[PDB]
């Protein structure tokens, strides 16, 4: 309930459909000109951002300090317009909830909401089979068309929908400290 209210406010606020070569995404805006990506949207040095062409100033895959893969892209785009700062919403480590909204915003699944039920640390997943870790796990048989999907709770912003295995959803958890 609480739940719904605050995805819908935050993807009204700070989401986007993004194209890349690579496909149709969810993008969240975080502060300033920065948004995240799941990696494999591989974004070029332009993205269609609700179908405008906008640059990409920088780029930055994210992994660990083991150089293990964390499935996330964080984007710096070139335009006027600023993301309201929802850094305040990112936990400092892996949040475990009962309950948990997932959002979508693409041409596939337009302004979606999905409850997925209990969030558990997952941790390390084989995933596309590069090694990840920092993986959230909901039992939700997720598809193509969700990647870049908002994980979210009451004023929590969780993580990323990254991928799946038919019958359960993976999410990168988008922690505090990748945006200082
Ligand atoms: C996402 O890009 C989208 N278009 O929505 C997509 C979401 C997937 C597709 C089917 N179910 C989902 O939630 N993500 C991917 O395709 C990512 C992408 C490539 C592989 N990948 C996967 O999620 C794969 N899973 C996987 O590796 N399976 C394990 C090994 C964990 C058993 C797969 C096989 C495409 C579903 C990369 C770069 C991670």
């Amino acid at each position: 309930g609480p739940a719904f209210e605050f995805a819908v406010a935050m993807m009204k606020r700070n989401s986007s459909t993004v194209k890349t070569e690579y496909g149709e995404f969810t993008m969240l805006g975080i502060y300033d000109r920065w948004a995240v990506l799941p990696r494999h949207a591989k974004p070029g040095p332009t993205i269609l951002m609700n179908d405008q062409e906008v640059g990409v100033l920088d780029a930055k895959e994210l992994v660990d300090k083991d150089g293990t893969n964390l499935e996330l892209t964080l984007l710096k785009l070139n335009r006027n317009e600023k993301f309201r700062d929802i850094r305040g919403f990112l936990a400092k480590e892996e949040v475990e909830v009962n309950e948990a909204v997932l959002a979508i915003n693409t041409s596939k699944f337009p302004n979606m909401y999905i409850p997925v039920g209990q969030v558990t640390e997952y941790g390390f997943l084989n995933l596309g089979g590069t090694p990840t870790k920092r993986m959230l796990m909901y039992n939700f048989p997720t598809r193509a068309g969700q990647c870049g999907g908002v994980l979210m709770s009451t004023g929590k912003v969780l993580g990323i929908h990254v991928g799946g295995n038919g019958h359960q959803g993976f999410s990168a958890a988008l922690l505090k400290h990748y945006f200082n």
